[PDB]
């Protein structure tokens, strides 16, 4: 019990869950508020982190934990970074200090992290659907719990956020949504009972409200209102941001479409030099993949700016509404491969196997920003869809006006030797260079085309290499050595091959070098390998 | 004549000839055009017939092909074909060369999507109003979208999305669930509790959908007005052998539809299992479940048509502790590839994925055929994959599943199997193949359709081996060493892409085990597939009995 001061928390230091919170009496809690408050400034601040949404949060997760009684009742937590309060009230305090680090907790609730944690989020806009399942499955156990979903305003407007409204309407079982509005419909919302909307930081009055909406009949909407926030590097992003502003001037067919992260995917200054070639459809992949078919069939390039795992939400419209037509949008598709920090919902590593299967589609691994520049050129300028994929991270600046000829499908060596030949695109093609730097017999070739691939090159090194390895910054199944492996097989070479990449497992937070050092596709791997095929390393 | 109307009409500019006092007469012309020529090939009328006064209404208004109308999944639009110059293709409508039972860009300009998949029209639509808008332009842009799909997510996003840019469109909610009165008495209800002035949505109507004349009046106010508008329209043997309709030829009187097989084996397997809970995105009848409904009401959830809810909604049963079985289609189930991935695979929950429709679906064309699932669930890990043989593999393969932890994938197709008695319950160990032919100079590996392909094409080539590959993912790894070490060549067939499906697995595995025998990867090519019979797309694809065996023939197998 230390001196009162600038940081102390005498209420938090005696709650290890939810249990020791209702010891408080309702009139202690906005105390508890601005001590959570204090504990999340002060531990959550470096590497950003989503402290604002936390934040705006502390007050309705307060005021759940004190009214339900998890685990028994189910709090669900949509996309989840919303949740550092939750997680202090949960046994987890000591542990935010490590949050997204090797060794510590998810930035997200995780069902094996904690007994409190009802869902495993990342990807926004599930909790509704997932609570359905919940209110469903305890009415047939003949159990009486309580289901609260917490979702923010922008989380509402997804499709599956809507369409489970929709149902949970149809369906008329007991359950609490908490909409948690931070910026202030009839075919989403009709069967549901609306309450607010009412003030978001008033715990007292939160805990008033929800002792009298919990025990009420068929669905509920608990519309709160919540303040966001009380209380060298020249990245992939930027290059691509640079390449197509720059694009844009010169095309007036170029249309840039983006689900919601504009800052993310760098079209910042995009958005403010061709205001009228920007569209921000909100969080909704499906919208912004269907949306850009629309304007390809009306004529125009449109360029769908997405992340490798949120171009996941948009497998069908790809497929349904962009290939079968074999229209004109070009995919430029950051976060590929490991993210690192945001682990498993977040790491891009299904994007080289879901795009291939699909009829017409090319994929692109830049090795740099001029090779960036090369691709979204051909895209741009040749019929039907292209994918251009690059990870998070850095890359050389490139000048004004570098437009490369690149020839779609064709290969480059860049490293002579026949012996051994490593085939690798984009980060991993790095980590072969480095592999390869001291054995003249290990030649490297930069499979920049995932599809189609270099046949012509592949049949020629494939033909004399006593040994080919792939490396691919995405899973090992149905990915980069799996298209390899089709194409050698076509053409009845069979070569030993060693195909490197992400296991056929999830990989959790850590940085993207500690999960490639693990799935072995970093250098030193690579160098383990060649030795394995026997190729003498230098003392 | 009976249709002395529609004799003089070729496309929307005839039809601007007519006075409206006409319309009405024109209308019942095109309701038994509909009917004296669609009455066959299992097509439901239903749609399209309650559809004639709209699309009549909305190409005596707008100038098609300038003006752009949309129809959501395009099985609506008989009328619209009828009205733009294909009149006397109608007869071949899903016949391999005819033209298509949906809307298709290539067939005509009057079709401004191509659709199958529901829900696509919306953002179709604010895609095109947004091309226009950039290229200072100003032809109308018209969505036609049912109750049904309306109420998909991709459609409720699309409509916010609408709301918020505010760019000028006609959204045209064709509704035959409920009547005028009870969509009134629901909103008044709701409101109780303008509300589309909020989102940004004029909304117009209830209105008759059937009054082809007050619907071109309301129509004529409705295409001027800015921002986007919804108008609400409201409209309407005991022999050995017996002829199978959905496969054209006589099949064994004790064979029925895989749909069937699941229903009665699920119907079964719930009376013993209290924690078995199907959930199905509208597809109750198509599934095979109207006796599971019946039976079980209480394990039973239609979520509409909602794919990506159906799977989520499954991920919360099973993270409650429930045993849920989603029914799905293959190609609908590539709506719900990241719930899949994200809601089920991580957390390795307990969802069984009973997959109708799996492979060529034949006369529904590129937009129904599912011939992905092979390749998109294998590269999501803990996602087992089983392709049965015969009933008794499917019930063997549904009892493994809801006996034993994480999700599995249980994939069958459009087509017919045998009859098996109730009680029929195999204890089968997943990830093991069986070898049902003796060879071993080639060995055909295959589940499923491409199993009876590989048996047939087999017969009487005593060095030719099949194998079972009722297992995709795991593959029986044992057993594919031996065959690949011992095997001169392997031929794989897979119902499914050639790119990363079951081929892709073998060669993966094979590589692994440094096993360098002959393979051919037999399947649909890396190609959509229009409209045609399965036995049609599959002579052409390679993988029926007669390519197999032309295969064999090259690889020096004595083939008669
Ligand atoms: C499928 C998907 N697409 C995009 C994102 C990126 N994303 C993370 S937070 C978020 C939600 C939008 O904000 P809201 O739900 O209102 O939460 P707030 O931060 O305002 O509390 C978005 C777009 C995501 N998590 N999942
Ligand atoms: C994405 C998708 N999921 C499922 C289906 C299957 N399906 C075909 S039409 C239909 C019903 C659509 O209802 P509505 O739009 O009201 O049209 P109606 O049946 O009344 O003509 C369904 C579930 C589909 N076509 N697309
Ligand atoms: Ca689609
Ligand atoms: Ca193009
Ligand atoms: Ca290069
Ligand atoms: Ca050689
Ligand atoms: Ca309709
Ligand atoms: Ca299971
Ligand atoms: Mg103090
Ligand atoms: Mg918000
Ligand atoms: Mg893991
Ligand atoms: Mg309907
Ligand atoms: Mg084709």
């Amino acid at each position: 019990n230390e001196l009162p001061g600038t940081s102390d928390t005498p209420l938090l230091d005696q709650i290890h869950g939810p249990k020791d919170l209702k010891r408080l009496s309702r009139e202690q809690l906005p105390a508890l508020t601005e001590e959570l408050r204090g504990e999340i400034v002060r531990v959550c601040s470096r590497g950003g982190l989503h402290l604002a949404s936390s934040l705006g949060a502390v007050d309705i997760i307060t005021a759940l934990h004190y009214v339900l009684d998890s685990p028994r009742d189910r709090i669900l937590f949509d996309v989840g970074h919303q949740a550092y309060a939750h997680k202090i009230l949960t046994g987890r305090r000591d542990q935010m200090a490590d949050i997204k680090k090797e060794g510590g907790i998810s930035g997200f609730t995780k069902v094996s992290e904690s007994e409190h944690d009802a869902i495993t989020v990342g990807h926004a806009s599930t909790s509704l659907a997932n609570a359905l399942g919940m209110a469903l499955a305890r009415d047939a156990q003949g159990k009486d719990f309580h289901v609260a979903a917490v979702i923010g305003d922008g989380s509402l407007t997804g499709g599956m956020a809507l369409a489970a409204l929709n149902t949970i309407g149809d369906m008329g079982r007991k359950m609490l949504i908490v909409l948690n509005d931070n910026e202030m419909n009839p075919f989403a919302a009709m069967g549901v009972r609306y309450v607010g909307p009412v003030d978001g930081h008033n715990v007292q009055e939160l805990v008033w409200l929800l002792e009298r909406l919990v025990d009420l009949d068929g669905p509920t909407i608990l519309h709160i209102v919540t303040t966001k926030g009380k209380g060298s590097a020249y990245s992939w992003s930027a290059a691509f941001g640079e390449a197509v502003t720059e694009w844009a001037k010169t095309d007036p067919r170029t249309f840039v479409v983006t689900p919601a992260m504009r800052e993310g995917s760098g079209l910042v200054e995009f958005s403010r030099v061709h205001p009228h070639r920007y569209l921000d459809v909100g969080i909704a992949e499906e919208v912004a993949v269907t949306t850009a078919a629309g304007m390809a069939l009306q004529g125009m390039r449109p360029v769908v700016a997405i992340y490798s795992t949120f171009l996941q939400r948009a497998y069908d419209q790809v497929l349904h509404d962009v290939a079968i037509e074999h229209l004109n949008v070009t995919f430029c598709i950051d976060r590929a491969g490991i993210v690192g920090a945001d682990g498993a919902t977040h790491n891009g590593v299904f994007d080289l196997s879901f795009l291939r299967s699909i009829p017409g589609v090319r994929i692109g691994l830049p090795k740099d920003a001029a090779e960036l520049r090369g691709m979204l050129k051909y895209a741009q300028t040749h019929d039907g869809p292209f994918a251009i994929r690059y990870p998070r991270g850095n890359t050389a600046q490139v000048p004004a006006g570098t437009w490369p000829d690149l020839k779609w499908g064709e290969w480059e060596r860049l490293k002579g030797g026949d012996d051994v030949v490593i085939l690798a695109g984009g980060k991993a093609l790095d980590y072969a260079l480095k592999a390869a730097e001291d054995l003249p017999g290990v030649g490297v070739v930069n499979a920049r085309f995932v599809k189609p691939l270099d046949e012509e090159m592949l049949r020629e090194v494939g033909g004399r290499a006593r040994a080919l390895i792939t490396v691919e910054d995405n899973t090992v199944v149905g990915g980069f050595g799996g298209a390899v492996l089709e194409a050698l097989n076509s053409m009845n070479l069979h070569p030993t091959v060693r195909v490197l990449g992400i296991p056929d497992e999830f990989q959790e937070h850590a940085t993207a070098e500690s999960v490639h050092a693990r799935a072995g596709i970093d250098a030193p791997a690579i160098r383990t390998v060649l030795a394995e095929l026997g190729v003498d390393v230098p003392i």
